[PDB]
Formats: C-alpha cells, sequence, structure tokens
C-alpha cells in the first residue's frame, strides 16, 4: 500500500509538486516581487498576462478534470 498509494502519495506530492509546481509560479509570481525590483539581464522576452495565467490555470483546472478525474480515475484505479 506503499507501492501505488504512495505513488499516489508521491503523485499527491507531485500533486503538492504540482502545488509546489503551482507554489513555483508563485515562487516565480509572489518570490519575485517582495519590496523592490532588481535589474537583471535577459535574453528572451516573457509575458506573464492573464490570458496566459488564469487561462493556463483554467487549462490546469481544466487539466484537473481531467487530472483530477484521472486522479478520480486513480482514486477509481485505487480502490477498483
Amino acid at each position: 500500500m506503499q507501492a501505488l498509494e504512495k505513488e499516489l502519495a508521491q503523485n499527491e506530492w507531485e500533486l503538492q509538486a504540482l502545488e509546489k509546481e503551482l507554489a513555483q509560479l508563485e515562487k516565480e509570481l509572489q518570490a519575485w516581487n517582495c519590496i523592490c525590483d532588481i535589474e537583471n539581464c535577459s535574453n528572451m522576452a516573457p509575458l506573464y498576462s492573464d490570458q496566459a495565467l488564469k487561462k493556463k490555470l483554467a487549462q490546469l483546472k481544466w487539466k484537473l478534470q481531467a487530472l483530477k478525474k484521472k486522479n478520480a480515475q486513480l482514486k477509481k484505479k485505487l480502490q477498483a
């Protein structure tokens, strides 16, 4: 019960790592600005918008609808 459930708990941890990946965004989003902004040199131009965030989230949540339904499938595959 530690191979699947802990792979699921690891997938939960990948989910936590998905939350931590989510928190990685906030690590990109929140951990980037605290009080003052610094000057850095970049080669590529970032996007960071509403149709790219809340949509990539709405696509993520849409991915959940699939993943959570896959986690519900996994929760379906958990017991059954």
